């Protein structure tokens, strides 16, 4: 009988599915977490085009398991207390069409035994802090990595050290230390536990997909540490953290990240005429982070080609870059931050800027022209006619320095007088000194 | 002045009796516990026919003490904080007709000094976990035993390990480990502490009385471990636990207990004509347990008589049992589970079944006839004419096996042919093999 | 060293090397969580299951992988040798099946000192033991008849299966059953013992209502030299016409079978 199985629960942690006579007794009503979890279930189910297999770790009285089985999910619920599992099976028996199984088992053993592809979605709500408390942080991170490795998505609600209880003392400094080794993660909500005023963050995590409410796609590789890049078949997703764990970002740096991304979004959604910019496939910002999905460009980053000493055509790289810098300038745009790590080189040795967070609209623009000289020097130090080019620019009154001029003198550099035949000289040492 | 004594309380744990200006400040309102405690006070007072002497251990600000003294109880309240006792006496002085005394003392010392008969009822609400936390579980069990030994009834509210605080870690696995050595105990409610979402069970416990809301009587002995039997002057109370501590019962076993008792109740309240069944004096079931009070039968259990090798008349035991089995069968009833531990033998060597939880109403009934053969063998291996009896039954087509037939062949067994003169033979080895 | 890898899905010792530090060589293992990597058959699998036998399931194959050499006390000399014998035997049966019996096609096979493997076409359905445990609905008529029909066909060609259990039988969606573990196939009062355990099988499958009990009772009346699978199948097909067991003495055989079980 259910009355008996319920009374024997050491704790009525969750709502008893379909049995509201216990809602007043449940530690946690579960409706807020459920609303968020069903939404993420729908997203991933829509993306995969089918009902999902769901794993529920530390599933307690089965509420999220049954509730998802109710929407047509196939669920396995795991808990290490026999009493919790007894209630789960009795509830599944009241719902014989739900495809729902429950097992007494330890989460550590189950994760060691999972096979990639068995489950699309795993949920682990308020369970891992127990494992943290007994096995430590490193083991939990490896468990969580493997859980992300073998599913499409993981949803975690994580207890935090700010909670007032003795076990809080064993928690990482920040719940993100448990998951930051995973590829993709995004805070999706914050929940009241009824134990204290400190809420628990809920995270959506994946080692296989970009899971953004608007764009749900596998990626095949990813790279960095408060910016992440996910590479899919024809996209790059640029993911910025504003809110970072630990001392990582200063107020200042969070705000630059935010500003740079907002700015990249604004530039790319309304590019200037005369400039070829990557198409924007999706974008969004929230308190913790912001993201931008773009069409993916071919080639390698210039910094890589220089580090991994691969062969480069500096004429073609400089000319193509300068041509775009001049086109930009004609429309009243400039790039603050022209560096080898911001430039991509395609197979035909043509270059383009890739980080548009540093695009600005307002002795301008002499400072930028100046650092471009440095850029040129790092790119190589200067042989003729490159040195002749720089020397001609140095002879210009300063109010004439701009990118149209830089480009025009670059295109005629073979006809310009020989710098080493003049005094000359100076400008050599100035640029060399910044570098 | 009371204002002062109250402000000096380290904690306003309870409502200040008669002073509602502090109800907003009290940790616990106490009205829910009080409602339950007054009800149990009334029951026991009605059964003893007089006002009760009540002991209140760790009585804090005196609320339950004063509230019971208000209904005419004589109360002694004990607490080890001077501040709590100061408030208790000032409140008793506002109520000079209440027969109420308060003492600063330790619960451990007070219980060591109690004399049986001084107090009818003791209450210990949310106090013993402190003693558990300092002296351990074994000492607390002995304290609780002695408290049950020297009173008629004890009411305990017990903290549990599921509560979120550091001291929970010192608690038994299950609060019932503190009391299960006591004879009678029954969960009567579950209370919100305002420290957390985990409620505290309240237990009614006795080493002298069956305390069932409908039947409140001394018992003189008791026996077993999820079934208990209390023996009073003309009753047996059969008490079944559905909800047990620890791994004790499986879902399966709780449900059998429930079903068996429900079934015993249904059979005994409407017995078949032609069968003499023990009269039912009271019965009830709830989530944790169920109980049945019956008139008490004379004699000893057959299993005891066999173990303690006391002398038996197998003819009279078998015939009288068979006669009742046949009468039952005629009315469409059978007993699933005819064993020596289910049979009682009176001084005239006549036997009767005592456990009717295994009574059923639907090749039936061959399996039962079969195990009866085993029963017969355990009871003894077979000399003549017993073996001749079994051999005759074995010769019957199976659709004819039933208890009327078993009884009829048993009564004529001295005239039946000699089994050892036939082949014979088999059936000997079959039964011997189950056994 | 296998404790370091046995949690991985697929692993196979491929050699043993001299380190020049000592006379003790170091094993080399090939390990995968995604592919069956057998020198002759190299394919992804999508799931796997058990603990000295492993099963890998790919799109149209099952790979059956037997360990002869196990870590720790796991297998006795005896048990390694049974594993070896059972797999060798499954290979020999399946590569030359009897006419009149439909057997899974063999896609690859091999044995070495540590282990042996067999890749077969994959059958549809669920294992009978699962359907009984996970109490899913079954047609015992169709399961028993189809099984018996194959047991009789086998017997006609001089083959028997030693070990007919729910965990050795697969049931397709049309409730038709087939044997799946052919390591227990034998070629030589035979075959009474097997007929006997089949009675137990029948009982576990359910205890017996009519006409099932009538079927068993008829068999029990047969002189023992007549017990075989052709007979079992023939009496099973006519069980609705056989006399009622409970109208006879009867009786015995009920208790005998019930007692083994
Ligand atoms: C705080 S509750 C959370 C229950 C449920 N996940 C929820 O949030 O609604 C933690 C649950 O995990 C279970 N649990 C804790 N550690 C576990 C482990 N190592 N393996 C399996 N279950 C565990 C406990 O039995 C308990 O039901
Ligand atoms: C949590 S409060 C409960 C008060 C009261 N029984 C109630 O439930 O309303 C525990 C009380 O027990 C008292 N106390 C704790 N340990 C004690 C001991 N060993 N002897 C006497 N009093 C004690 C404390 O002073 C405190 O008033
Ligand atoms: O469109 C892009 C294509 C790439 N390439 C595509 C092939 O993989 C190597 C990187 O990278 C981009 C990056 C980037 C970020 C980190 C490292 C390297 C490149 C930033 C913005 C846009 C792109
Ligand atoms: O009416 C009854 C009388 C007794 N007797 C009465 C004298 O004391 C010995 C037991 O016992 C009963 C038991 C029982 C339970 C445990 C042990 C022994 C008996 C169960 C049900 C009914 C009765
Ligand atoms: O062809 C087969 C198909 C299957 N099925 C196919 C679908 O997955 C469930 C198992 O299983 C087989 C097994 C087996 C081994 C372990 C568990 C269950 C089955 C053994 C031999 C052959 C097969
Ligand atoms: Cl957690
Ligand atoms: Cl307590
Ligand atoms: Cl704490």
């Amino acid at each position: 009988d259910l009355n008996t199985l319920v009374s024997e629960l050491p704790e009525i942690y969750q709502t008893i599915f379909g049995h509201p006579e216990w809602d007043g007794d449940a530690a946690r009503d579960c409706n807020q977490r459920l609303d968020l979890i069903t939404e993420q279930y729908d997203n991933l189910s829509r993306a995969l085009g089918r009902p999902l297999n769901v794993l529920d770790l530390g599933c307690a009285q089965g509420f999220f398991s049954l509730s998802l089985a109710s929407k047509g999910a196939t669920i396995v619920g795991i808990d290490f207390q026999q009493e919790n599992i007894n209630v789960c099976r009795a509830l599944a028996e009241e719902n014989p069409d739900f495809a729902a199984e429950f097992r007494v088992g330890r989460i550590e053993e189950v994760i060691a035994a999972l096979e990639e592809g068995e489950f699309d979605l795993a949920i682990g709500l308020s369970v891992f802090h127990h494992i943290v408390h007994l096995h430590g942080i490193d083991e939990v991170k490896r468990l969580l990595s493997r859980l992300a490795d073998v599913t499409q998505a993981v949803i975690l609600e994580l207890a935090v050290k700010e909670e007032p209880f003795y076990w809080g003392v064993s928690q990482p400094d920040d719940p993100r230390e448990l998951i930051e080794q995973c590829a993709f993660y995004r805070l999706i909500g914050e929940f009241d536990t009824h134990l204290s005023p400190v809420p628990r963050p809920m995270y959506l995590v994946s080692n296989h997909r970009v899971l953004i409410n608007d764009f749900n796609q596998p990626f095949q590789h990813w790279q960095n540490r408060s910016r992440r890049y996910f590479f899919g078949e024809d996209y790059v997703c640029k993911f910025f953290y504003y809110d970072m764990p630990h001392g990582i970002l200063t107020a200042e740096e969070s705000q630059r990240n935010k500003y740079e991304l907002h700015n990249e979004i604004k530039f790319l959604t309304q590019p200037p005429a005369g400039f070829d910019a990557p198409a924007v496939l999706a974008h969004g910002e929230n308190a913790q982070s912001g993201w931008l999905v773009m069409e993916k460009l071919p080639g390698r980053l210039l910094s890589d080609m220089l580090a991994a000493g691969e062969e480069i055509d500096r004429e073609k790289i400089l000319g193509s870059l300068l041509r775009s810098l001049a086109a930009l300038e004609k429309q009243g745009f400039w790039h603050d931050d022209v560096r080898p790590w911001n430039v991509m080189v395609d197979a035909r040795q043509h270059a383009r800027l890739i980080d548009f967070g540093s695009i600005v609209t307002t002795s301008w623009p002499t400072n930028l022209v100046q650092s471009f000289f440095v850029f040129v020097n790092e790119l190589f130090n200067l042989p003729q006619p490159w040195s002749n080019w720089l020397y001609a620019v140095w002879q210009e009154p300063v109010e004439r320095w701009n990118f149209v001029l830089l480009l025009a003198l670059f295109e005629k550099k073979a006809k310009l007088p020989s710098a080493e035949q003049q005094r000359g000289a100076t400008e050599q040492w100035i640029i060399a000194q910044e570098t």
